[PDB]
């Protein structure tokens, strides 16, 4: 008959976004908090979304000073500006889970959760090696030139080593639909036979698909994207042979981090350390599991 | 009353005492927690005294309990590999704990403790609490890859500290062998400022030797993995035990909790989770105190 005991308050600081990968992440964060409000009513949650680093820092300082958080789940807007702030959170005795982007100094956080970039590459590459015979021709769209893009591409390249697959070219589409369209338009102009495309990303794949359709070559090649936009997952689930498979890189990694942080507060389960969430092959057979009709991603 | 969404099987080595007995306790304790939190799950737990028996428990689980997921701590790597492959091939989620299979890529999720982590956190403590010129002795485990990992990381974390390592000898993660190694250390070295016992059972045997020699006041001891009696003394400020380093038998709990999340939510839980070793101090020790555990 007494008031509900609260065992702690989880703060969640993430980049604000209404569309794209980060939009889907915002959605999964909000969805997880709603699930956990029901499962663990002894927890409270604060969610602050920030359009730049300065505002995340101020959000975090306010969360500590006035909202008495006892755990922080932070996806750093940028590594360096968030490092002393998050060290101050740790100094105050607050649990810290870092998601996605590391801080500039090591060993601050209690728990680090992120996706698997070498994994993503390798799963994609294994799919190509297992479905294309020697001498088939592909093109690759890369992301923004980055360490992360390098990890995916190196793992993919290692996985098709010795398959005899001919990689006609690789160009950067910058995880952007329009750059991707432009790159694919050029690939189509230049290469009269292309058997498959590693678009490596779902936004990039939509751009690639339109360039292919304007070229009237939709039937000629399949396309592997990445990260699981609902509209692509929808089509894979419905057996669209232009999209025979995909690879996850879950924006719901944020849900993983929040769930684990809740376990820390409500149980004695060990959840410190490093969790690299695996990338998974999506096929028509398992696609429904990955369909979030309410997601803006 | 609750509709069931699926059954989780758990296959672990049997033990009523030691580290693995603590692990059995945590498995049961988590299952009990989850019967309250997620009544939509069922659980079947089976423990084995040898690899051959774990194989048959797992075939049987699949054959007659209709499990949706398996949490397995393999008894030995090689004999468990094909049977666990067969589980994955029947469409059942697989979480492997602690000991890997002999081929990569089978499990959906791998959960284990951090052996480099354990030695570095210990070594960091030594470096931060001992001045240049202080002298230690080290007890190692059984000659193993895992012991090599801990010792390499400890050594690395104390480099440049000036700590003299008087000797290091294998105590085989056993009380009696540790007693014998420490008796010898005490015979040879007239002043020892600290002992990296590196395991709580080894710590207990070392402390008996030190007490026999009348040198309890002389040196502090760091163990490992968090036996309740040691945790109790750290919480209570015993100056002989100023800190410890976790390497959790409750890793099994992390593995079961995550596997539960796979069946009750859309939370992504595949991949690789290396559970971090933490420093235990008097200030935090009560959180690692489990009075009902046999460990």
């Amino acid at each position: 008959s007494n008031a509900q005991e609260k065992v702690g308050t989880i703060g969640i600081a993430i980049p604000s976004a209404t569309h794209g990968f980060m939009g889907g992440l915002n959605f999964h964060a909000q969805d997880t908090i709603k699930r956990l409000q029901e499962v663990y009513p002894q927890l409270d949650f604060v969610l602050a979304t920030a359009g730049n680093a300065g505002k995340m820092v101020n959000d975090i300082e306010d969360m500590v000073a006035t909202r008495n958080i006892s755990a922080l789940v932070v996806l750093p807007f940028e590594s360096e500006p968030l490092t002393s702030p998050v060290q101050a959170v740790k100094e105050a005795g607050i649990w810290v889970t870092v998601v996605d982007r590391g801080l500039s100094v090591e060993g601050i956080e209690d728990l680090y959760v992120a996706g698997d970039n070498p994994g993503f590459g390798r799963v994609a590459g294994e799919y190509f090696a297992q479905h294309l015979e020697s001498g088939k021709k592909i093109v690759v769209l890369r992301g923004i030139p980055t360490t992360l893009d390098n990890e995916r591409v190196e793992a993919f390249t290692a996985a098709i080593e010795g398959s005899g697959i001919e990689v006609l070219d690789m160009q950067h589409g910058n995880w952007n639909r329009d750059d991707a369209f432009n790159v694919m338009q050029d690939f189509l102009s230049k290469y009269p036979q292309i058997d498959a495309v590693w678009a490596a990303d779902d936004d990039m794949a939509i751009g690639a698909m339109e360039a292919i359709a304007q070229a009237g070559r939709t039937e000629e090649m399949w396309v592997m994207g990445g990260a699981g936009m609902k509209e692509i997952i929808r089509r894979i689930a419905d057996g669209d042979p232009q999209l025979p498979a995909n690879v996850t890189y879950p924006p719901a990694q944020i849900s993983t981090a929040i769930e684990l942080t809740a376990l820390k507060l409500v149980s004695s389960t060990p959840v410190s350390g490093r969790f690299i969430i695996g990338s998974q092959l999506v096929t028509p057979e398992n696609a429904e599991q990955f369909y979030f009709p309410d997601s803006p991603f």
